[PDB]
């Protein structure tokens, strides 16, 4: 009946389209959607920018001290994040009052907006670990003003995330025309990853690991089955490098990516170099570089790496690097014209941050996909999942599991790590012109001890992921962030001087505070991380 429909399709499809829309319209250069403004505090990378006082409150999180419950920018990530699930919410609040016969993809549409509800969760959950799940999009004025962020326990809380991927899983197509849309496999990715980090438990007052749960890492294995993966025909790409390229975009490997159009990535607006004239903020680090460094039978060194800076003409190195990092005395982005120089062209501080680029989110300066407005910023797609990562996560889970299948789970390293090896598509004259030493080996598969698998696992996340901003989340997730960011603070301070007095403190740093605006506005109903 024409005049009795609340909700007509193409009003449904617009709430939906914008649903998918703040993903790339909701964030800005502080607040990217990547969280590179928060990954300042791993190992991979500093601040970089004009100085220290450049985004202080970020620069305060780079070095663990003088952080906020109050900082303007942990508020804004919390509110950006939420209003990412209010638009998913008004989405579901129309589609679940749709007839599916007036509007037949009803089921379909609603398991892309609980996957986009769960991917907002998720990041929340990483930031913040005490999160309000805000899953009711029925839910009235009165009981939306009680929500809590500690209604669920932490392992409850990451179960509530996991089942709107389940929903997710059970419900999209097995392959998307339009790629922005998840199919069932992204939900099948995303749902082990929410498993993963479920499986790590924190299940006591603080953020200390309590034990590793083997039904969580049984879920992993589960949802990283490549059985899955093929009715979407997800794999890696034949070079790393495509990966971050705009005319390789939507791959094999892009199993769930952020839409970008000439729309475009703002959010990273602060990463491109100085030879633009602003703003070299995101810069790898030394500690980085050096971790790409490869033994004598091409694996990494692992207790060595970091004792000297890699040298090209003499060490083995990972071609990783060179898709990774834009260092002095090489093209930028590939492109011959740019040689990145240790000079004020490529750097805003006077080399206080280094000269080193982030190549992943940078495009060649002659891209058609560059455009310029207040900042520098393009279309090229950001992958929130690749398949690297659904092949990494399923080795990590089996090594955890040790149950017979740590040489399954080293053969699944190996596939990511010889990919790497083959990886020189627009590097390839790099040792003829420049003495690059490529060296990158698979693994023996032979019987290793777990402790053994698993430096083998972080390891081959640490060259696969660089500059990606997992690194610090991982780094939590196994509890060890206090141990390798404060070492990482004695070893690089030498290097890079904004690191003299920093110090990470045990359960306090492990997460950002719940942001005391949201606290306050709440009346008591919000509570504060361990700690702060
Ligand atoms: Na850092
Ligand atoms: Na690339
Ligand atoms: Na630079």
């Amino acid at each position: 009946v024409t005049g009795d429909q609340i909700a007509s399709p193409e009003y449904v499809d617009n709430l939906v389209i914008s649903a998918y829309a703040i993903w790339a319209t909701g964030d800005d250069i502080n607040s990217s959607f990547s969280l590179w403004n928060y990954d300042v505090r791993s190992d991979d990378c500093y601040k970089g920018g004009s100085g220290t006082e450049d985004g202080g409150v970020f620069n305060a999180l780079e070095i663990s001290k003088g952080i906020n419950t109050t900082d303007w920018n942990i508020n804004d990530i919390w509110k950006r994040l939420y209003q990412c699930i209010t638009r998913a919410n008004t989405a579901l609040q129309s589609l679940d009052q749709m007839d599916e016969k007036t509007y037949p993809l009803k089921n379909q549409r609603i398991a892309e907006m609980r996957f986009l509800r769960g991917h907002a969760h998720f990041m929340l959950k990483q930031l913040f670990k005490k999160i309000v799940i805000v899953n009711d999009e029925n839910m009235e004025p009165d009981a939306y003003n009680e929500l809590s962020n500690t209604t669920y326990t932490n392992d409850e809380q990451w179960q509530k995330i996991a089942d709107d991927f389940q929903f997710a899983y059970d419900n999209l197509p097995e392959v998307q025309i339009e790629k922005g849309r998840p199919a069932q496999a992204a939900a099948a990715a995303y749902l082990a990853k929410t498993y993963l980090y479920k499986a790590y438990r924190q299940d006591g007052a603080d953020n200390a690991l309590t034990g590793i749960n083997e039904e969580d890492l049984k879920q992993v294995v589960k949802y990283t089955d490549p059985l899955i993966m093929a009715k979407g025909g997800y794999g890696l790409e034949t070079d790393y490098s495509m990966n971050f390229l705009p005319q390789y975009e939507n791959g094999a490997e892009s199993v769930w990516a952020i839409q970008y159009s000439i729309n475009l990535n703002w959010g990273m607006g602060l990463t491109t170099p100085q030879i633009l004239g602003c703003c070299d903020f995101h810069k790898p680090s030394q500690n980085l570089v050096n971790a790409f460094k490869t033994d004598s039978q091409g694996k990494p060194l692992f207790s060595t790496y970091d004792n000297e800076n890699y040298e090209v003409a003499t060490d083995n190195v990972d071609p990783r690097l060179f898709h990774t990092v834009g260092m002095p005395g090489f093209p930028y982005k590939y492109n011959e014209g740019y040689i990145i120089q240790k000079n004020d062209d490529w750097s805003r501080s006077k080399g206080l941050y280094g000269y080193y680029v982030s190549l992943k989110e940078n495009v060649d300066p002659d891209c058609d996909c560059l455009k310029k407005g207040s900042y520098w910023a393009s279309s090229l797609n950001h992958i929130v999942i690749r398949y690297a990562d659904v092949l990494l996560m399923r080795a990590e889970a089996l090594i955890q599991l040790n149950d017979g299948r740590i040489t399954d789970a080293i053969s699944l390293i190996n596939e990511v790590r010889s990919r790497a090896a083959g990886s020189t598509m627009l590097i390839f004259n790099y040792k003829e012109d420049y003495g690059v030493n490529f060296k990158v080996t698979p693994y023996d598969l032979k019987a290793y001890a777990q402790d053994e698998a698993m430096k083998m696992l972080k390891w081959e996340r640490r060259v696969e992921f660089g500059m990606e901003s997992s690194r610090f989340f991982d780094l939590v997730r196994w509890g060890e962030a206090k141990d390798v960011i404060n070492a990482y603070y004695v070893t690089e301070a030498s290097r890079c001087s904004i690191y003299k007095n920093a110090g990470f403190t045990e359960n306090k740093n492990e997460y950002l505070p719940v942001p005391f605006e949201q606290i306050s506005a709440s009346n008591g109903n919000y509570t504060q991380n361990f700690g702060w």
